[PDB]
């Protein structure tokens, strides 16, 4: 059981090993696609990109490429995008993937500015009377309502096809109270998010799946999925305890490079599914 390996790793103070040797069996896929030059400039940093293989694609026939995985869990029956906070010139891409992908939510973990650089373009108004529209993706976007809480935001949103005419509500939230250095101290104002999240239905198998980000798409990111699949798989096991978090870390890493960034957010994956599964048993 998880929390008696926890108390363990705690105690002999490992979490860097087990760190390591996560960083070491994990998955090395080519990301040729993400390396062309015509593409430098769709990539916020050079060492973070996706594979081939689960990348996903813009349907526009100039270049298809995102910063973006399809992250698939199997047994779980979840899927999720990762992508990284948009570049001003990736907004429209960003709202265009949202389209063609069917998602019902956006999960944003990290502030537009954090220790004093931007982390991710302002890619959504700020007020409903100032719509936005994305020129070259051919999109419209209108803030509906705005309901702001201590720890997160939810916001409306109103995507329009300017092509069709069609137009969808995506849910917007935003966790808004990630600190600038480390992880937060207790893992609940983040499962609460995490269970908004799914009462809302953007979770589920009748929607497209989450795009959820930060700012590379691998560290919070990571994060997010880690704990939602984990506690998604203790609910639909014979044996809950039969659930290794390092081992459903390394199944995600094959989809994405990187995900969790640190031994401190590997601690905390590990804190916030121990405490959900309270919660959830
Ligand atoms: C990064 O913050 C935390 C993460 C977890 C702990 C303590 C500390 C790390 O020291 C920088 C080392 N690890 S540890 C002792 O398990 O190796």
């Amino acid at each position: 059981e998880m929390e008696k390996e926890f108390e363990q790793i705690d105690k002999s103070g490992s979490w860097a090993a087990i760190y390591q040797d996560i960083r070491h069996e994990a998955s090395d896929f080519p990301s040729r696609v993400a390396k062309l030059p015509k593409n430098k400039n769709r990539n916020r940093y050079r060492d973070v990109s996706p594979f081939d293989h689960s990348r996903i694609k813009l349907h526009q026939e100039d270049n298809d490429y995102i910063n973006a995985s399809l992250i698939k869990m199997e047994e779980a029956q979840r899927s999720y995008i990762l992508t990284q906070g948009p570049l001003p010139n990736t907004v429209g891409h960003f709202w265009e993937m949202v389209w063609e992908q069917k998602s019902r939510g956006v999960v944003m973990l990290n502030r537009v500015m954090e220790k004093g650089s931007l982390k991710c373009a302002q890619y959504w108004p700020q007020k409903e009377e100032k719509e936005m529209i994305f020129e070259d993706t051919n999109l419209k976007l209108t803030l509906i309502s705005e309901d702001i809480k201590s720890y997160y935001t939810v916001r409306q949103l109103e995507l329009e096809n300017l092509t069709t005419q069609e137009t969808r509500e995506i849910l917007h939230f935003h966790y808004t109270t990630w600190p600038d250095f480390g992880v937060p101290e207790s893992p609940a104002s983040f499962l609460n998010f995490l269970f908004k999240v799914r009462e809302s239905g953007s979770l589920s198998p009748e929607h497209g799946p989450v795009v959820v980000h930060c700012s590379a798409g691998i560290g919070r990111s990571g994060t997010f999925c880690l704990a939602d699949t984990c506690l998604l798989l203790m609910d639909k096991r014979k044996d809950p305890s039969s659930v290794d978090i390092k081992k459903v870390l390394l199944e995600m890493r094959k989809f994405r490079m990187g995900l969790i960034q640190t031994a401190d957010q590997l601690r905390f994956s590990y804190l916030a599914v121990i405490e959900g599964a309270k919660f959830i048993m």
